[PDB]
Parts: structure tokens; sequence; C-alpha cells
């Protein structure tokens, strides 16, 4: 059958995803001001509209009004949609803006990017242009493209007076962008304490607190937490309110190692062990990221040193997996459970070995961890270091007296595993430290079995050069050559044959590798085995030679290489069947033709007296029966039953095959030993069209 189920990554996947969900997702956007070209190209108003816009940017109200009287539409814009009022408002020309307003320019005209004149002036920091526009009736809460407001633009660039003015005129602090950010958010993102203090001075607060947790802004964090009261329910407090990802401010500060803002939050009542997602605590985040002092503060403030995620990761697990040997040492000195286990039984040592972190293994074994502590499937840390090909941790583990022959759950030894994953470095190292070259699993696979079946040619080479006999058998009786042929690894088969492998080794059913190569159609491997003195007439227990198998499975090319190599063309099995009988049994038509072209007897007979025509008559094989009749098979031959193939076709209701038989001169008035004719069988079985077709 299949040997793939007989021969750990899906085990690693779950805790790997639970350590992947310890990430924090996001910065507020920054506005970029518009670009101005001034080119003439923009129907005879081209050079005039263009020179007019140039005059508006340069700030010359003389040539601008003189141009306006020359009959140029005031709502004239360039490629991007910029008005004379936009160009004037960006540059602080207060007079040009006043005259442009009186001359008839619209206040709330927006470019292609949706910025009104008030937008442009706010981002640029023209306090007086803003005063003119606000007093003239401009929409102070105008949302540009993506929803930015002038208050947002001023707060982003720390234009303080613009912010004080827009707040005095009543600008909405709450109006957020398309993704949810307010002026306070970007003011915190840029590090403008002045702005932040001003916007917080009059009347939103929570996402600002999360940004302050990322930014280590203790000033703004202390400012945001003055209206929140130390209630008896920590969940209601603003210091413990979460993002959309379930993370609290303390979780975030733990992610960025921000010790100061974390101390502030904890002093304002931030709860130290609030879980997010599948049980992730701030200790888990700080530990995964290696933030040593964050871990120190969290433990000092009553953090659970042994808290488990859903699958069982403790903070020491996370720190060990990530190679944060300082957090590992701190956690260990504070008394972390050295042998806490995940749901599949992994110790922190298994994680540290899984990430090739030598220093974490050194500190873990220093604190008396058992070097051969096993998982639930009995995988030592050396097993994991071998599965990952990590050379350094394998060297250290072996140097600290880890057993290189440790048997795993299925009998697998670190050498077996390093051989299944093609780790030449780790395999050679394990052998140096005493791994048994020819140790077997519970299913009897040596390392050369595993490497040969998996096609790792260099490993097969190294094992063969180290003294691995390729003729060790598994519980199915198969040597490395059998499985190397079952999987189709041609180069490995050549390497085994060239290095003394038995060509015709017998397994269960006394079958050689040639039988398996014929069953699976491995044509090139049939060639390779035959070339190395494989007897092509080798028979199994039921009597099949490789020719019989090609006749059963329909492999025509294999039958070709076999017959050209001298395979006996009409050999008997236990039931006395020749390859032609088998071809007539399984409908292999081409193999039957190729068989007959090679001097195969058209009507060979077994112990029972049957001919391939009888067989084809039984199994309702029309084309092969026809090919036999054409090649010279008699339809009047009998068996031990006195049966012609016409009796057989008559009993089992073979309409077409009996048609071919009668058309080829099949005797109808033929009797058996017990006085039976095909009319008696045809009538007894209950076939109408049959008995009709006889007469």
């Amino acid at each position: 059958w299949n040997e793939v189920a007989v021969i750990l990554a899906a085990t690693e996947h779950d805790t790997m995803l639970e350590m992947s969900d310890m990430q924090v997702w996001d910065h507020p956007p920054i506005v970029s001001e518009e670009d101005i070209s001034g080119s003439l190209v923009p129907g005879s108003k081209s050079d005039s509209n263009a020179s007019f816009l140039r005059a508006a940017r340069a700030g010359n109200l003389d040539k601008v009004v003189e141009y306006l009287k020359g009959g140029i539409d005031i709502n004239t814009c360039n490629q991007n949609g910029l008005n004379a009022l936009h160009l004037a408002a960006k540059e602080g020309h207060v007079g040009l803006v006043q005259e442009l307003l009186g001359r008839g320019s619209s206040v709330d005209s927006a470019t292609k990017k949706g910025n009104t004149a008030l937008h442009i002036a706010s981002l640029a920091g023209q306090a007086e242009v803003v005063k003119v526009l606000v007093k003239e009736g401009a929409n102070i809460n105008a949302q540009s493209q993506n929803g930015f407001t002038p208050l947002y633009m001023a707060a982003q660039e720390n234009h303080i007076d613009v912010v004080k003015y827009l707040l005095e005129n009543g600008a909405n602090q709450s109006t957020a962008t398309e993704d949810g950010f307010t002026p306070l958010a970007v003011a915190l993102q840029q590090g403008h304490n002045q702005a932040v203090a001003i916007l917080l001075e009059n009347d939103v607060r929570l996402p600002a607190l999360h940004i302050a947790a990322r930014k280590d802004d203790t000033k703004s964090a202390a400012l945001l937490l003055q209206n929140d009261h130390n209630a008896d329910v920590q969940s209601k407090m603003m210091v413990n309110r979460t993002t959309e990802s379930g993370f609290t401010p303390l979780h975030i500060a733990a992610h960025y190692g921000n010790v100061n803002v974390a101390t502030l939050l904890l002093n304002r009542g931030a709860a130290v062990d609030f879980t997010a997602r599948n049980g992730i605590t701030p200790l888990h985040v700080a530990s995964k990221r290696g933030n040593t002092n964050m871990v120190k503060l969290l433990l000092d403030r009553g953090g659970q040193i042994d808290a488990k995620t859903r699958d069982g990761l403790t903070p020491l697990h996370c720190a060990a997996r990530s190679g944060h040997d300082q957090v590992v040492e701190l956690l260990l000195e504070r008394g972390a459970p050295l042998l806490a286990r995940t749901k599949n039984g992994l110790s922190p040592l298994h994680m540290a070995a899984q990430g090739d972190h030598v220093e974490c293994v050194k500190h873990l074994l220093q604190h008396k961890a058992p070097v051969d502590d096993v998982t639930l499937d009995y995988l030592t840390a050396l097993h994991v270091a071998a599965h990952c090909g990590h050379y350094r941790v394998t060297k250290l583990l072996l140097d600290k007296r880890a057993n290189p022959n440790a048997r795993a759950l299925n009998g697998f030894t670190p050498l077996h595993i390093a051989c299944k994953k093609n780790r030449i470095k780790v395999m050679e190292l394990l052998v140096k430290y005493g791994a048994s070259i020819q140790a077997i699993t519970e299913s009897g696979l040596t390392p050369i079995h595993v490497a040969a079946f998996m096609g790792h040619l260099n490993i097969v080479l190294l094992l063969l050069q180290n003294g691995a006999s390729p003729d060790v058998t598994n519980i199915r009786g198969e040597t490395a050559l059998h499985m190397a042929a079952r999987a189709g690894q041609v180069e490995v088969v050549r390497c085994l044959l060239r290095n003394g492998a038995l060509v015709d080794a017998r397994a269960r059913e006394e079958q050689t590798p040639l039988h398996i190569a014929s069953r699976l159609g491995k044509t090139e491997i049939v060639q390779l085995l035959l070339q190395h003195m494989a007897h092509p007439d080798a028979a199994t227990t039921n009597g099949y030679t490789p020719l019989h198998i090609s006749a059963r499975e329909g492999q025509v090319d294999v039958a070709s290489v076999l017959l050209e190599a001298g395979a006996a063309h009409s050999l008997a099995t236990k039931k006395g069947f020749t390859p032609l009988h088998v071809a007539a049994k399984y409908g292999s038509l081409d193999v039957a033709k190729l068989l007959l072209q090679r001097r195969a007897a058209a009507d060979s007979a077994g112990k029972n007296g049957l001919t391939p025509l009888h067989v084809a008559a039984h199994y309702d094989n029309q084309k092969v029966a026809l090919l036999l009749l054409e090649k010279g098979a008699s339809p009047h031959a009998t068996a031990k039953n006195g049966y012609t193939p016409l009796h057989i076709a008559a009993k089992k209701n073979q309409m077409q095959i009996a048609s071919t038989l009668l058309n080829y001169g099949a005797e109808t008035n033929i009797v058996t030993k017990q006085g039976v004719t095909p009319l008696h069988l045809a009538s007894q079985e209950g076939h109408t069209d049959m008995v009709t077709l006889l007469l």
C-alpha cells in the first residue's frame, strides 16, 4: 500500500501562529501639500489664464486686477484644480486674498484633492490668510479628500496660533479622517506637546492614549488620564480600555519597551494581567519582544510569571523561542517554571533549540533543565534541533551529554529525522557523536531507508561511505532498494546498485524491486535493475513474474523493456495463467498485442485447461478476445469443464463476445462431459437476447 503515513511541522504551526498574533498593527496619516507648476499649457485664453495664475502665486494685485479686467474667468485653475485664491492663500498674500474675495472668488472652492483655501492656508501656516477666510464665511470644518480638516492640518504642522484661532471659531476636534484619526491623534504622532496641550485644553481621548503608549509620551498620557477616575471596576477605567485588537495601553507599551509610560499607566490603575486574543498578557508581549526592563517592571507589579496562552505558552516559552537570553535569564532568576509545557508537551528548551538559540539553551541547562526532556511524542531537544537542521544547537546539545540515539515516539532517532529533512551537516555531526548508523524505527526503517525513499542522494552517499549496509530490511521485508524504487528515485537506485545493493532482494511475497518497478510503471528503473543483472523471470508467491505484473497493470513500455531483455513470454503462475491470460483478464490490450507479436502462444493452456480466450470471455474483454481470434486462437477449444469460450460467454451474458465467437465459427452443437450445451446455460441463467442470438 502507501508507505508515506509510515514515514512535527504541523505541531509547530499552532504555537507559531499564537506567537504571530502578539503583533500590534498603525500611524495616523500625514498631509502632503499640493505641487504647483505654472505652465502656459491648459480656447485662446491659454497664455492669459496661465500668466494670470503666475501673477496670483507671485502676489502682484496690480497685474492680477489688471488681468481680471482683461476678461479672464476668476474660477480659473491649473492642471490640478488650483484657483487664484488657492495660490494666493498658500503664499500669505493677504491683500490679494481680500481683493480676490471681493472680486468674486469662491471661498470653499476645492482642488482635485479637495482642499479649500482654508486647508491650504492652515497646512502652510498663514495665520492672517486664515483669519480673512474664516471671517469671510469659509467652512471651518471642511473635510478635504480622505476627510482631513483644517484643524488637522494645523495640528500636524504645529501651527499653534492657527489652532487656537480655529478652536476659538468652533472647529470640531472630533471630525476624523476616513480611517478614524483626529487632530489630536496626529498632534501626538508628530510630538507636538504644545498642540496636544491646547487641543486637550478645550474638550477622542482614547486613541490618543494608545498613540501615547506607543510613543512613550508620559506628558500627554498624564494629560489624557486626568478626567478618568480610579473606579472599582478596572475594565471601565480608560487606562484599561482596548483597541480593536483587544490590546490595552499597557500591552502596547509592553510591545515597545516603553518603561516610563508603562509605569504611568500602572500607577493610574492599569491592570497588569489583562488578556487579549488567545490569552496574551503584557508579560507575553514584553517577553516575546525581549523588552527586559518591561518584563522586570511587569513582574514587580504583580505580573503572573507562569501565565499560559490557549495552547500553553508561558512567558519563558516566548522568550526562549525568540532567542532573548536576557529575558530568559531574568525570568529564570525570578523563578519561572523551567519545565512548563505546551499542549504537545514542549519545554522552553524545545523552543530555544527550535530557533537555534544557543544562549537560551545554555541558560536553560545552567538552571538544571534536563537536556533530554521529552515532549508528548518523546522528542528530545536534540530531535527538534535535528529536524530544523540547526548545527550550532545540535553541537551544544550533544556536548551537554544529550543522547544521540534517543528513540522518539515512533522509534525515530535524531539521525532518522535529520536524514528525512536532508541535513548533511547535522547528520554527519550526529554520526560523529555516536548515532547508530543502522538503527531501525518501529516499522524497521534504517536511515538509509529514509534517505533513499526521500531521494536525498548525498545522505545515501554518506551513509554508504560510513558503513551502512543497504540490505537491512523493514517489517515489510524491503531493503532500501525496494523503497527507492517504489518512490521512483532513479539516481538513488543507481547509487545503491553501484554500492553493492542486492539486485533481486526478496520482500513479502518474495517480490524483488523489479516487481515493484513494473507495478508502478517506473520504466527507467526497470531498465536500471535489468542492466544490473536482475533476473527478469523472478516470480512472486502467487507465481507472477514482472511480465505478469505488466500484463495486470497495463504497463506496455515495461513489458517492452522486459521482453527485449529476455523475459519468458508464456510462463505459468500458481493458477497456471500465462501473461496472456492475465492480459485477457485485466483488458491490457496493447500488452496483449506486444505479447502475441513476440511468438506468444495464442492458446496456451493451464492446469484447468483454460485458454486466454476463455479468460477474455469470462471478464467481458471484447477487443482482446477479438485480437486473440485474429492472431489464431481457436474458438472451439475446451477446458476441464468441457467448456468452449462460447459456453462461458453464453452463461455470463456476453452478447457481443458471443457475436464475435459465432462470426468466427464457434460450434453451437458442442457438449460437455455432463451433457450440456451453451443453449442450456444461456436458457438457465435467464437471458432472452442470448438464446435469441444463438438460433
